[PDB]
């Protein structure tokens, strides 16, 4: 946590991307979380919202992998360097139970793992 603690931020914008009674962003705020994390650190935003995939609620899960999902189609970041940083995590997530979580988690890496 103590390196990202300087990423204050960061981590306001993913508590407010995650919150919310819907499991999908909307077009408005995918819109807004990818422009805001133009202005920011796109590593750290990553690093937190994966920190978000676990110990939460499922909704929080799947809004943490939609913002996972719109940041990768985006070039802030290369797209096998968010690959690199989320494999473990998506994987883990993959590999559960079926359901939304795993299914939607199963479709971000094979998208990723696919464009490299």
């Amino acid at each position: 946590a103590m390196t990202l603690s300087d990423c204050q931020q960061e981590l306001s914008l993913v508590q407010t991307v995650t919150r919310g009674s819907r499991a999908f962003l909307s077009r408005e705020e995918a819109q807004h979380f990818v422009k805001e994390c133009g202005l920011l650190n796109c590593e750290a935003v990553l690093e937190l919202l994966i920190c978000h995939l676990g110990g939460t609620s499922e909704c929080v899960q799947m809004r943490a992998l939609g913002a996972v999902a719109s940041l990768g189609c985006t070039d802030l970041l290369p797209q096998e360097h968010i690959l690199l940083l989320t494999r473990p995590r998506l994987q883990e997530l993959s590999a559960g139970s079926p359901g939304p979580v795993t299914n939607k988690a199963t479709k971000i890496l094979r998208h990723f793992e696919a464009s490299c």
